[PDB]
């Protein structure tokens, strides 16, 4: 039930739903909570997925279709928008990543 | 002399030197070039073949297990490696790619 140090360094849009990074790893955004700043809780999810989709095929969005780590840990979304780290947890066998634009 | 667009989204190893993609198409590298960092030239030619080799099996390869092509405009391989892939052609039905890290 605890938070996970090593953070990956990219997050690619693959699907609307669905996000890679460089290990390969899939992330899925399951809930947006909004109140100036929405939050996206981004679940290690199995695939079992492929096809890698074009922006032009996704393509109006609450969520960037890249997610760059910098320097100081924050994302950088694709639009130059800055996405706080508020976790990297896990709670039994499930790992979720919770980002605060 | 033939620029093709829609290249391979997943090159699977096969045995060793010889990869398929989602079509079940045959590529070949038959050159790496050590300039630096790596050169890989892939062709298409079919292969009759059977039973694919386990990565054990095709032993510690110069080239990886399978490339997976990303949204961002390149191929990942199986080591969290991205390869430029800088040229895809055919020269009267001669498909080739080039791909470098």
């Amino acid at each position: 039930r605890a938070e996970t140090p090593a953070h990956p360094n990219r997050l690619w849009i693959w699907e609307k739903h669905v996000y890679l990074d460089e290990f390969r790893r899939s992330w899925l955004p399951v809930v947006i909570k909004s109140n100036e700043k929405f939050q996206v809780i981004l679940r290690q999810e199995d695939v079992t997925l492929g096809e890698a989709m074009s922006p032009s095929q996704l393509v109006p969005y609450e969520l960037p279709l890249m997610w760059q780590l910098y320097p100081k840990d924050r994302y950088r979304s694709a639009d130059s928008m800055y996405w706080q780290i508020l976790y990297h947890i896990k709670f039994r066998d499930v790992e979720d990543m919770l980002l605060e634009l």
